[PDB]
């Protein structure tokens, strides 16, 4: 049947406007053991920094952006300590780093949208770098002037599937209200994974290699005036899982010390054997036959799942290209890495000049996942360049 | 114009079913003051004693319900102490008890509404009584048995406000997917706030007079099936607000003791001039004239605030009577109090033999607030019964 427009929206959600931002403060992967046991006052443990030098080149991680310092862990030794009573000191880091990282890329793409801010009507904030009250979407609300009776979303610690919470949370936004702009904000930084090295947690030591800070920002509307307004891509369905015996794969204890991690289950086979169902299931309505005439933006929490994935479903090497190049250039930066993604995915497609946003392929699929084992599934469609 | 339904929902968001729990275990207001100051080591800070005397005694709170038992404290000594690391305690306790008290208060509500539990789509959680990852969101969906394609939404440490978040989240979801029955679930308790008394921080105190254990759980879904289905209010506007000038008048640290709050700004004053030009903009689509026309839920994070707006707006002692009974039988349960407050007020319209379940008028405001200065604002439409 057909009901009453009324205040709600038309068309499906639509991502209107990218943009990224870092840290300046990086580090390349090729220098990071020696400056992570150094930090650390773990120069000791040579054993174990013989198996980091192996970890960290197994990741094709290059480089990474850190808030995090020398002289910042030098005046705050105990987050440089593997195990000792940090989070008030990682919070105030993040009360002064997570909203501004965020700021720099909202302001680049409401630069990229055109449109005044008072026009954004709803905030979208994602972030595991620490829980403040109030949050950092209301200091993003205050930093930018956005309309103080912008509707916000404070997602705290959902883990690296956030980045499709997030779109999964912006669409219904979008499409339930008439006019309504959705800045949607992932600033993520390591402030509470950052810690020592233990030869007893080898868990936690992994996760040093992969973890960074980076922050997407995205414009998110239906109903697009197509004079002011240029779409992207479109939001056609977004949906989330957990996997079948999965529990406590992945667990991330708050402790005194910050975030603590748990990743007993083997998470690749885990993917391995549901990728093809999920991914089915969300090209359903597309009527899509070949894997490779769609675009793909795969969450490279563990580069091992991006091989086998590869493999399983028999890709063309260039699919996985934008994100092999986050991962390479940038690293794990829990649910912004997807959306970093997304943003290269589109810069490479009007970069080597093809006909639609998606590298030319009309359909595409986003998919992260963590903590759950939580699965996020996106489906998206491409607009002519 | 007209659009097509697709997948969308036809109808507004409709509270179709909900109920209420507490841990078994409650404390008079009465007694309180002597098995606080026992239980926290704090005998002989007398002087203190007896501001909390006084201050427990202007809250108007008679019980409250609370995990916390003197054997639990005793094993958890750090949790009774003022400031002492005791986060990964904490923790413990709430995933020990936080989706479990969620799941008897949803158990409620499914029971009521009729339908199987496989009709759920979306879960909203709200808590600020403790960070896990997974969230207890997931532990909920694992305990009740829900389909594991559930969307879920998890909405840690937002404060008081909450319960009007989780209110304008489950109307998006709902309004904008058809077939859509989302559970909301929010579940608060102590865990992270509950801290021995010091001389120093009387704000820190305050808190330990009012706060309490306690879970809501609603059924929301548009497009209710009539023959199976019964609405009780419909939520018809959702909307959230930042206060002029009022920027840190509440801040909850969390630190490796725990949850630690700052209310240096003024409540009462921001409340009672920023109250009416909210709530006319809440019921300008109405055409109420008469603030004695319409039912209304405030959270009682401060009586005194219930009191002001009382007289400010001159109305009927009668129209708070379920605000108040709340905060007398519970106290004050962060996000869950305004939803208790809506179930005592549809339960004592339908005991008192009245036309509506909201007490006979035919239009409500929900209004509650916290870190921000934030403000949650709903408009409800009642039913006939």
């Amino acid at each position: 049947e057909w009901v009453r427009k009324a205040d709600r929206a038309a068309g499906p959600a639509a991502v209107l406007a990218m943009a990224t931002a870092n840290p300046s403060n990086f580090y390349l992967q090729s220098d990071f053991p020696d400056f992570y046991f150094r930090v650390t006052r773990s120069d000791h443990m040579s054993d174990l920094k013989e198996k980091f030098k192996r970890i960290c080149k197994k990741t094709t991680v290059r480089k990474r952006h850190m808030i995090l310092t020398e002289e910042i862990l030098n005046k705050n030794p105990a987050i440089a300590d593997y195990w000792s009573p940090s989070l008030a000191a990682r919070h105030d880091l993040a009360l002064a780093n997570i909203p501004q990282l965020g700021k720099e890329a909202a302001d680049k793409a409401i630069k990229e949208w055109g449109q005044p801010k008072s026009k954004i009507t709803h905030l979208v904030f994602c972030t595991s770098a620490g829980v403040l009250m109030p949050g950092a979407d209301y200091q993003l609300t205050m930093l930018l002037g956005l309309n103080p009776s912008i509707s916000r979303l404070m997602l705290h610690n959902l883990g690296c599937y956030a980045g499709g919470t997030a779109l999964r949370v912006a669409k219904d936004l979008a499409e339930n209200n008439g006019g309504a702009r959705v800045l949607v904000v992932c600033s993520e930084a390591n402030l509470l994974n950052f810690r020592g090295p233990s030869e007893t947690h080898i868990d936690a030591l992994i996760t040093q290699s992969l973890f960074a800070d980076g922050a997407a920002a995205l414009i998110v509307g239906s109903d697009p005036d197509l004079q002011t307004e240029s779409p992207l891509y479109e939001l056609i369905s977004a949906s989330q899982r957990i996997l079948p015996e999965s529990e406590d794969a992945i667990v991330g204890r708050l402790t005194e010390a910050g975030l603590v991690p748990y990743l007993p289950k083997d998470i690749p086979k885990l993917v391995s054997t549901n990728i093809r169902s999920i991914l089915e299931d969300a090209l359903a309505p597309t009527g899509v036959q070949d894997w490779n005439s769609i675009f793909w933006i795969i969450h490279p929490g563990m580069p091992a799942i991006l091989d086998q994935t590869e493999k399983l479903l028999q890709l063309d090497k260039e699919k996985l290209k934008a994100t092999r190049h986050v991962l390479s250039e940038f690293g794990n930066m829990w649910s912004a890495t997807v959306l970093f993604i997304l943003d290269q995915l589109r810069k490479g497609a009007v970069a080597e000049g093809k006909s639609t946003t998606g590298e030319g392929c009309e359909w595409g699929v986003l998919f992260s996942f963590g903590p759950g084992f939580t699965v996020e599934t996106v489906l998206l469609r491409s607009v002519a360049t």
